[PDB]
């Protein structure tokens, strides 16, 4: 039988440090194809590694189709292979789209769908370990068709049965007391960023005739690229945390979701809710 294994690249639709994904074709289907960058190649071997342990299968996780690995004459090729979401990333989605109360919920909800089923356990023959992402932030998230989003990016998870972005890092992480034996300590970095990313969300949502403008976390206190001394000084030594505005504190949904923020960012770890506790808040809303 024909193994079709030629994939037809199309258009880059993202390059950085870590490579380079491109939009392409497979047999007359829309794949993205991420190309490593030899720095990155840790990633690809990590997130090998656990699709190899666990084939994750969820709505709200991006869809793997396969990793490829290809001898060149004096290097190493590597690709991930995934479904593709031509409405990008919700960094890039944020950027000129607003948001109404059924579609900023529906958007959040699904994050917290995908990163309770990476968190937790599942015992028996369809089960998987529990899993920790550490690189959560609304570009390692995309939008999908149906207005929910899946989480994407386990180049640097974790499992239990390159550092983080320096933007969304937990005061634990900057000031180096993170309880690196405690598997626990890692889903309470992921909630701190998702508290961040729910931040960003919301600023999107229009009441009452006003929004904010798209800004990532703490634009107004660090720099583009901020070094960890600045993080630290800001999330550790300073304990800031996003501006709340007041004009959220007039729509219903805004208001629980600023507590919810909140009590994503307590600066004791384990003090955080958890993701199953976000999203029974969630369904509460509204
Ligand atoms: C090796 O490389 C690649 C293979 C494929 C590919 C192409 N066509 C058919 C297949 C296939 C899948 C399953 C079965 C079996 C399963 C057990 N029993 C019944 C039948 C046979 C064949 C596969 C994997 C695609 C690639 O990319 C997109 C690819 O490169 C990454
Ligand atoms: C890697 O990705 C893709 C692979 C394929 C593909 C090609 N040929 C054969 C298969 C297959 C056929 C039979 C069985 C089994 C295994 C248990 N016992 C009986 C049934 C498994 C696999 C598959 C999935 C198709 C894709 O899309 C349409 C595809 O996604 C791009
Ligand atoms: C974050 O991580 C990953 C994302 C993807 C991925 C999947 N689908 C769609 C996209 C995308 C498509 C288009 C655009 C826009 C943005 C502005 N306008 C022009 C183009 C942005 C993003 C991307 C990046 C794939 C990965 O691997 C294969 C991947 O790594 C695991």
């Amino acid at each position: 039988r024909t193994v079709a294994r030629d994939i037809t690249l199309l258009e880059c639709v993202g390059k950085g440090r870590y490579g380079e994904v491109w939009r392409g074709s497979w047999q007359g289907e829309n794949v993205a194809v991420k190309i490593f960058s030899s720095r990155d190649e840790k990633s690809w071997f990590r997130e090998t590694e656990l699709y190899n342990t666990v084939m994750l299968r969820h709505e709200n996780i991006l869809g793997f189709i396969a990793s490829d690995m290809t001898s060149r004459h004096s290097s190493t090729q590597l690709w991930l292979i995934t479904h593709y979401h031509e409405m990008g990333s919700l960094y890039d989605y944020l950027q000129l789209t607003t948001l109404d109360t059924v579609s900023c919920l529906r958007i959040v909800l699904s994050i917290a769908s995908g990163l309770a089923h990476l968190h937790i356990e599942i015992f028996g023959t369809q089960g998987k370990p529990a899993i920790a992402h550490r690189d959560l932030k609304s570009k390692n998230i995309l939008v999908k068709k149906n207005g929910q989003c899946c989480i994407a990016d386990l180049g640097l998870a974790v499992m239990h049965s390159r550092v983080g972005t320096k933007r969304y890092m937990a005061p634990e992480v900057l000031d180096e007391t993170i309880q690196v034996d405690c598997f626990d300590s890692y889903k309470r970095v992921d909630i701190w960023a998702f508290g961040l990313v729910l931040w960003e969300v919301a600023r999107r949502m229009v009441s009452n005739g006003i929004v904010e403008d798209y800004k990532p976390p703490f634009y107004d206190v660090v720099p583009n690229d901020p070094s960890f001394e600045d993080m630290r000084k800001v999330v550790c030594v300073d304990q800031q945390r996003p501006n709340i505005p007041n004009r959220w504190f007039s729509d219903p949904t805004l208001t629980s979701l600023a507590k919810l923020m909140k009590e994503c960012w307590y600066q004791n770890p384990s003090a955080r809710l958890t993701a199953l506790r976000i999203k029974k808040t969630l369904t509460k809303i509204d």
